[PDB]
This record gives C-alpha cells, structure tokens and sequence, in this order.
C-alpha cells in the first residue's frame, strides 16, 4: 500500500543524454542509434531571436560549427537537417546504449517522466501531465532544453516530449521528437501566453479510486449524478468535462471498488462544494490531477 | 523555475537490481561486486516467521537453495551469511555494472529516492523521507522487498535503505545496508505499530525558501522571533525542534532570499497558528516537509551526477 508519484526508472534514458554546442549555446541533445536530437534554437544568436529564420540559419552552419560530447567523448557530426522545431545531427558513432524506444505524441492529461539534464548530465527525474492548456509544469533552469519526458511501459521507452522554453507564469512548453510543439507556441521570443488552464477531471477521478484502494472512505456519498449535470457543476470550477471514454476508462477501477463511476463523481460534486474540512486524501489537501486511471492502476495492481 | 518532487537518477542503481528466490518466497536483492544483499526474512516460512531463529534457519540452508537471476542470467550463489537482518550471498561473477558506492546510514528528516522493484526488475522510482518515527511513507506491494533507497553525490552511490515490511497504518520500515532496522522494528510476525510522527520542521523552513525563489511570497511578514520562543511553538504543533546547526545549514537560503532564519520562523509560526486561508504555497495546501535544505539549493541550482 502507499500512493507516491512515481516516475520510470530513468537509466535507459541517460545513456542517451549528451552536451550539444553551437555558437555560445549550450543545451542537451538525445543521442539515439547515429542521430543526435536538440531544439534547433541552439542555432540562434543573440541578435535574432525574435524572428529567426530557421532554414536560412542552418543553410550556413558546417558540421564542425556543432560541438556534441557523450560524456568525455567528442562526437563527430557528419550532417544536420531539421524536421518543424527539432534539429537531427548525423554523428559518425551509433550510441551502443540506445534502448528500445518509439516516439508517442501524447493528448492533454496524459503524464510522463522527465529527465532534467545540464550540460548533457542528468540532475534528477520526477512526474509531469500534459496540462489542457498544452504546458507541463516542470522544473527547469537555464541549459534545460533538449531534457525529454517520456513513459517506460513494459520494457520500450515511448518519447513524448523535448523541452524548449518557459513562459511568463513559470510553465513550460516543448514540442513532440518530432519536433511538433505542444500547443500553439513557437520557437521564437515574440509574445506568448498559456491559456487558462484547467483541472484534468478524469484524472482527479482515478486519483479518488486509488484513495479507496488505499483505504479512504470519508469522501463518499449516498448520491449519483447525471453524466450532463456533473458536467455542468464541474466547469463551474475551470474542472475539464468528462466525456464519455473517459467514463469508459475508468470501468476498470469502478468494478474493483464497487463504486460506480458516477457515483464518484458525486463524490467529486461534494467536495468541490464544501472541501476537505482539514482533511487529506493521500496526503494532499487539494485534488491531485496528475495521475491519470492507467497510472493508478500500475501504481496499486 | 518551478519547483517539483525529484527524485536521483535511477541508472547507477537499475544495474544492481536481481530477483532472489528461496523456497516459495521471490523478492529482490542488491548486487555490487561479487555479493548480493537482500533481507534475511527471505529465508522464512509463514511457520518460521512467527518467531524466527535466524542463525538455525540459515545453517539448515545450502548454496543451492537461492536462486539468484540477473535478467535471464542465473549466478551461481557460493557462499552465504549474516549480516543483522541482511543475508549476503556470495556469487561466482562480480557485477560489471556495479558503480562507486558505499553504504551510509541515514538520520531522521534526510531524504533519498527510491527504486521500486519487483521480480528484480526495476519498476518506479520516487523521492521519500527517514521520518522522525522511523518510517517511510512509501508505496510498497508483495514482492517488493530489496528494493532500495540512495542518494548520489558526485559520481558515488550512497545506498541507505533496504525494504522489509508493512506496518498496519500502510507505512513501511526497513533497514541500512548493515541490516539494522530503522526504528524499534524487528522482522518478526508479532505486534507492531508506527508511533506517533511529528513534523520536520527544517525541512518545512527549506521549503518556504524554494518558495520564495519561486515567487511565492504571501506568507512573508515583518515579524522575527527567538530560537527559544518558536520551538515552544514548535512543540506545541508536534514539530520537531530547530536547532542551531539547522539555522546554520539554511544560511546560504537566508542569504540569497534576504529572509533570515528567524524571520521565515515567524512565518511558520503564523501559519501553524493561523492556517493558509485558502492560499497555497508550491502548489501545495499543507506544510512540505520532504525536501531538506540541501534538496532545495541541489533543484534550484541544477546539480548533476557523473
Ligand atoms: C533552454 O535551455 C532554455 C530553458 C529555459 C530557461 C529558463 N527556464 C527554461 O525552461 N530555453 C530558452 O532559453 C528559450 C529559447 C528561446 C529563444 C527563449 N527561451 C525561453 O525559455 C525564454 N522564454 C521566452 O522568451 O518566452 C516568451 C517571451 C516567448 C513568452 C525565457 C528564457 C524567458
Ligand atoms: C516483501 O516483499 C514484503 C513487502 C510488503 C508486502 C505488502 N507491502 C509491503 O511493503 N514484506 C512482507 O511481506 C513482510 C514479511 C513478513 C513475514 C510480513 N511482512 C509484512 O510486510 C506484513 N506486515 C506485518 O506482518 O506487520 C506486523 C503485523 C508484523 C506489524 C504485511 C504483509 C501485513
Ligand atoms: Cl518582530
Ligand atoms: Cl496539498
Ligand atoms: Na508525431
Ligand atoms: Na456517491
Ligand atoms: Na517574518
């Protein structure tokens, strides 16, 4: 028993991270069979980053103006491309620790595991979720870009995230390893702003399954409700709508407990209504939204 | 910016991780160089486990009854023995994985990540505390014993945790890497109970300071107080005192944020006394007290590991 937020084991990915060097900037590439992945405004200078014009800027970069070092090991980049806000660098070595992987391009609260790096070396790892509003609220300093999320079900590590800038709140926002931001962001210094964000229903749903396995009882309630009127309460707190699939996802946990998925959702109406009373729920006194069904399932079964 | 729960890279530890099997009963060991650690009570039947005679039952064990696998690899256990509540089995093949490390016994309020595993295989990883009652608050299931706890400094291994048991409040206790139990615990199937935990109150004061780095400042105020005045406060709320050589560890924090120690206990104070008012701190609505000092200035720094 216990509920923590759990990452993935995060060795498979650091023997991927290295230090990548173009210009005065440095920041982290993900090293993966002979292909070095970064954010392409590594190759920005500090006179244009308001409107940088990619493809003219890499045109007039040669191989050696990259520096890429695997630990105390140089790198030799044999060629460079772009695909949308990532850069691939063609290295003259395949990385012998590439573990299996695919790249996922993962939906608004979906969660990951990110592997803070500087300067190509991991500094920690800890849980993130895909906010509605297309951030994650990471941690993450100056030389962070080019740090990934990602998932390790089973035994393939599924890329879904490279990270490329901070906005004004203090969130953060990427892009896909295909170089495809999250959101409507750009990779460029003109004014942005995340929009509102919202609570991810379905998960703060799950996270009350995963306090009932754990024991918890106090929240619940002799009452049910309508898919459409929890629907209608809930938005009035800026929580996101339930949609059918996610009633679907959560049949699972429902059968386990007994509750039905409704019927926790009365429970959710009651506790925004009055809140916790000095109590917690898995030792937080908010409703944690960064769990998502199947993470609960992997945590308690 | 922003501030999270962050655990070490798992990595150096993921390679040390095998399945241990004796009898019935699979759970996980350590290996490093040429020794697996996993805990004694491996060797138990629910018979024996209701009171055990550790050193009879071991005796009565040969090198053929554990089954130890690396991966898919078995290796070849040649000797065994005690050490307190941790058997060490003596295997033909040292680990070529194994990375620099030594084995650290940690105080209460120190914090260390740890690698959940199960069937030898590494599982999760998440960031605890040793909490002032010896106990972790993990998230532990059947098979997960030998799974460890570590910190990493530089480039070195600092294991501090093996895991053993459940107590019935769904907390965890277990040992160093020695095999001594943190806490009055013993691997025994009779009667036990967490005792009454308090709060770490330098951790909580750390926490703050991440806080104001981050730009959440609403709990600052005028006021200082007294070492001697906040820990009657302290006590008061079931928190563990403060003392001197915490106001010197959180100097460097009270430097860069302009909050003396003292200052930032005043705050505290109004807090406990107080309640947040519906505000938050780090995303948070009670006191965090799993980050140490050294934990913050590490996130807020970018420290890295080699
Ligand atoms: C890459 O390592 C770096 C990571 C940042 C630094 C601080 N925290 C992080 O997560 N990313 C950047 O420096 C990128 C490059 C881009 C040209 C600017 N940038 C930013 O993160 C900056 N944001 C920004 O300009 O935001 C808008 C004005 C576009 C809203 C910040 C450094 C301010
Ligand atoms: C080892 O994998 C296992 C880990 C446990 C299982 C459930 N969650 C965990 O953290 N450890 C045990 O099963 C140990 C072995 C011992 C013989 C019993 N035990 C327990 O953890 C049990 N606790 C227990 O008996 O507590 C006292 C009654 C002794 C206080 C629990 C399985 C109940
Ligand atoms: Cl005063
Ligand atoms: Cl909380
Ligand atoms: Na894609
Ligand atoms: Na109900
Ligand atoms: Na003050």
């Amino acid at each position: 028993s216990g509920f923590r937020k759990m990452a993935f084991p995060s060795g498979k990915v650091e023997g991927c991270m290295v230090q990548v060097t173009c210009g005065t900037t440095t920041l982290n590439g993900l090293w993966l069979d002979d292909v070095v992945y970064c954010p392409r405004h590594v190759i920005c200078t500090s006179e244009d980053m308001l409107n940088p014009n990619y493809e003219d800027l890499l045109i007039r970069k040669s191989n050696h103006n990259f520096l890429v070092q695997a630990g105390n090991v140089q790198l030799r980049v044999i060629g460079h491309s772009m695909q949308n806000c990532v850069l691939k660098l063609k290295v003259d070595t395949a990385n012998p620790k590439t573990p299996k992987y695919k790249f996922v391009r993962i939906q608004p609260g979906q969660t990951f595991s990110v592997l803070a790096c500087y300067n190509g070396s991991p500094s920690g790892v800890y849980q993130c979720a895909m906010r509605p509003n297309f951030t994650i609220k990471g941690s993450f300093l100056n030389g962070s870009c080019g740090s990934v999320g990602f998932n390790i079900d089973y035994d393939c590590v599924s890329f879904c995230y490279m990270h490329h800038m901070e906005l004004p709140t203090g969130v953060h926002a990427g892009t896909d390893l295909e170089g495809n931001f999250y959101g409507p962001f750009v990779d460029r210094q003109t004014a942005q702003a995340a929009g509102t964000d919202t609570t991810i229903t379905v998960n703060v749903l799950a996270w009350l399954y995963a306090a009932v396995i754990n024991g918890d009882r106090w929240f619940l309630n002799r009452f049910t409700t309508t898919l459409n009127d929890f629907n209608l309460v809930a938005m009035k707190y800026n929580y996101e709508p339930l949609t059918q699939d996610h009633v679907d996802i959560l049949g699972p946990l429902s059968a386990q407990t007994g509750i039905a998925v409704l019927d926790m959702c009365a429970s959710l109406k009651e506790l925004l209504q009055n809140g916790m009373n000095g109590r917690t729920i898995l030792g937080s006194a908010l409703l944690e939204d960064e769990f998502t069904p199947f993470d609960v399932v992997r945590q308690c079964s």
